[PDB]
């Protein structure tokens, strides 16, 4: 099967575009996920500007971007990581704008 | 063990606003499930007036997927669970509220691998 294993929020960086690490716990070690954004009922427009998020694995492959544009809306990409021996993994993520405070997230998939 | 993105397929584009219809895919392996999670790029959904909503449930199996770009709650969430046939095929119910709202919008099929 497929599953979602667990679904997290993405960080909210404290300053524009520069990336903090995101740490990922408790899951299986040594092991494959694939995740997936996502967000829920989300006011993008509660404040100035555009909310931008970009998150990359540390060491995995692919990128998942959010970019609310009004002109150039994307929400799209997927991640492929996996966990070290303690069931962890680490993401890169980054705001263009850090005041845009609305809550994200991603789906964590493995294979079972 | 893996875990991979089969395919990426776009949403049809339903021609009745608030109007379900079928979207079959196909290609896929017999009688086998797969997670579906929702995805779009680079799309101009103010085109025109009115908002983008999209609703997608599968005919049989779990979840919905659920795209509505209203500037004052958006949404782009939900996974659906679906199983093949036994020629590798599954249809989804999908509507558009309003149908004149032609942007480009889909889903990753996602499967288990080695």
């Amino acid at each position: 099967d497929v599953r979602v294993d667990k679904a997290v929020n993405f960080i909210k960086p404290e300053v524009s575009g520069v990336a903090e690490i995101q740490t990922v716990t408790g899951l299986s070690p040594s092991t494959s996920y694939l995740l997936t954004p996502a967000f829920l009922e989300q006011n993008f427009q509660s404040e100035a500007g555009i909310y931008i998020l970009s998150a990359t694995p540390v060491e995995g492959e692919g990128t998942i971007s959010i970019n609310m544009d009004p002109t150039v809306t994307t929400v799209s990409g997927f991640i492929k990581v996996k966990t070290d021996t303690f069931g962890t993994f680490d993401l890169s993520v980054v705001l263009t704008t850090a005041s845009k405070k609305q809550t994200t997230g991603f789906n964590i998939i493995a294979a079972t």
